[PDB]
């Protein structure tokens, strides 16, 4: 009961809402004055609690996907950016925006550059689009944002914001599974493994002996794993199938 309403704050999963039901903390005004017991995560999460539970437009999401892809253009125009999920299908409204990154410099035979991911980060704060963080990895980014009010706060509710950083080499495979649809996804795969491929968010590789997947197959764009797959391509507003 407390303890599923507790779930629902950002941060905190059901491990953490079990310890804080048991020490006494089980509604909103609790957490709110029990700040010290809570990680920068769920404090954010508890920060926001109202505006998270808000789902945002289309309208919102593609003037916030242009703020996204004019400063990244600026850093560096190598730099690919594609906003993700049920949007790039077409939705009109959305939970959060998921935004897939990568570029040239960065493939998955090479080591760790953070400062790739975290100059964007750092722009998209300085410009006043990044609000907070929830948590900086070093190819990954969870953070909060709200679109540029310009009067008394406006109903700019603050959004959740993802930002990953992929590995060139693996990009495509990556923004065809985050845009998804679940079905889809599902279905795509199982006309591969019937074609001969095994596909995941990572790759495509060719199925040999038994469970024996094979070294991964180029990809440059969406369209080259529906060409493996001989598939005619599917654009993502007709994925729902």
């Amino acid at each position: 009961s407390s303890i599923n309403f507790l779930t629902r704050v950002t941060g905190i999963g059901p491990s953490a809402a079990r310890k804080l039901v048991d020490e006494g903390i089980k509604t909103l005004e609790d957490l709110r004055k029990n700040e010290d017991k809570l990680n920068h995560h769920q404090r954010i999460g508890l920060k926001y609690f109202e505006d998270f539970e808000k789902r945002i437009p289309r309208e919102e999401m593609l003037q916030m996907q242009d703020i996204v892809l004019n400063e990244v253009k600026k850093l560096d125009p190598e730099y690919i950016a594609t906003v993700c999920g049920s949007f790039r299908r077409g939705a009109e409204s959305s939970g959060d925006m998921d935004v897939l990154l990568t570029h040239p410099n960065f493939t998955s035979e090479s080591s760790k550059q953070p400062k790739l991911l975290h100059r964007v980060v750092e722009q998209l704060q300085k410009v006043r689009f990044i609000t907070d963080t929830l948590s900086k990895g070093e190819t990954k980014f969870m953070g909060v944002c709200q679109l540029p009010s310009e009067n008394d706060e406006n109903e700019y509710p603050h959004r959740r914001i993802d930002i990953r950083l992929i590995p060139k080499d693996q990009y495509y495979c990556g923004v065809l599974y985050f845009t998804g649809s679940d079905i889809f996804n599902k279905n795509m795969r199982a006309h591969a493994l019937e074609k001969g491929f095994t596909i995941n968010e990572y790759t495509i590789r060719p199925l040999g002996v038994t469970g024996v997947a094979g070294e991964p197959l180029p990809v440059d764009s969406e369209q080259d794993i529906f060409d493996y797959i001989q598939w005619r391509y599917r654009e993502p507003k007709d994925r729902s199938e």
